[PDB]
């Protein structure tokens, strides 16, 4: 089955990718070479509503799993809903390792009432 999926080193500065998957790649139109070591937010731009990175910003904070709908961005500018899904990776002894995050392409809920959260 198709993933789109990209891991992330908390313990690294500003929370870097250190695996995009293939899937990944083909939706966002970048090169592997060109976003390991980003921090994901390189995928926002200006119709991102700001309400919903907070959410994601305090779900990194406290370490729990979020699922938010929020605009981004391609390469070449093409805006698409992503249902984002955050999940905490902790090794055997329970320290946070990795942050894996899940991207569905799609307006799964309607604009209209993702504007009432
Ligand atoms: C593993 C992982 C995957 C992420 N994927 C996305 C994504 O697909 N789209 C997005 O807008 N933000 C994504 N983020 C969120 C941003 O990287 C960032 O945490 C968010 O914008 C809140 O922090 P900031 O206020 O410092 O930008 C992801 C974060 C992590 C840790």
């Amino acid at each position: 089955m198709e993933k789109n999926f990209v891991i992330s080193d908390p313990r690294l500065p500003d929370n870097p990718i250190i695996f995009a998957s293939d899937s990944f790649l083909e939706l966002t139109e970048y090169s592997r070479e060109e976003i390991l070591g980003r921090n994901c937010r390189f995928l926002q731009g200006p119709e991102t509503d700001q309400a919903t990175v907070q959410k994601i910003r305090d779900a990194i904070r406290d370490q729990r799993e979020i699922t938010v709908q929020l605009i981004n961005y391609t390469k070449s500018g093409k805006k698409f809903w992503n249902l984002f899904h955050l999940q905490p990776m902790r090794d055997q002894k329970g320290e946070l390792q990795y942050f894996i995050g899940v991207q569905l392409d799609g307006e799964f809920i309607p604009n209209p009432l993702l504007g009432l959260d």
